[PDB]
């Protein structure tokens, strides 16, 4: 599924991710804009040979279980297919885990290097929510 902007905003407070870890709605919405284009079904292999998956782009080595990532873990309990279902329940559980994590969102470099300290707001301009 390729959601929308505001119709993924809605669906994200929905299963309550607005100001998780005191992140607003709009810095999860530019994070899965860069990750994924709003695709449930986008998926990445990285050098390492893990794969990135959804509209988070959660990655085998730490989250998900794919069976071809050697050493890695499964801290959310889900197979990384999971990730890419039109329902986004599964990404949002496993982002909270991620964010809990240490590093809030920094864990999403795309969130880092595009998202992070821009006006995230305008991600939800407009929206009725
Ligand atoms: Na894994």
């Amino acid at each position: 599924k390729v959601f929308g902007r505001c119709e993924l905003a809605a669906a994200m407070k929905r299963h309550g991710l607005d100001n998780y870890r005191g992140y607003s709605l709009g810095n999860w919405v530019c994070a899965a804009k860069f990750e994924s284009n709003f695709n449930t079904q986008a998926t990445n292999r990285n050098t390492d040979g893990s794969t990135d998956y959804g509209i988070l782009q959660i990655n085998s080595r730490w989250w998900c279980n794919d069976g071809r990532t050697p050493g890695s873990r499964n801290l959310c309990n889900i197979p990384c297919s999971a990730l890419l279902s039109s329902d986004i329940t599964a990404s949002v559980n496993c982002a909270k885990k991620i964010v809990s994590d240490g590093n809030g969102m920094n864990a999403w470099v795309a969130w880092r290097n595009r998202c992070k300290g821009t006006d995230v707001q305008a991600w939800i301009r407009g929206c009725r929510l």
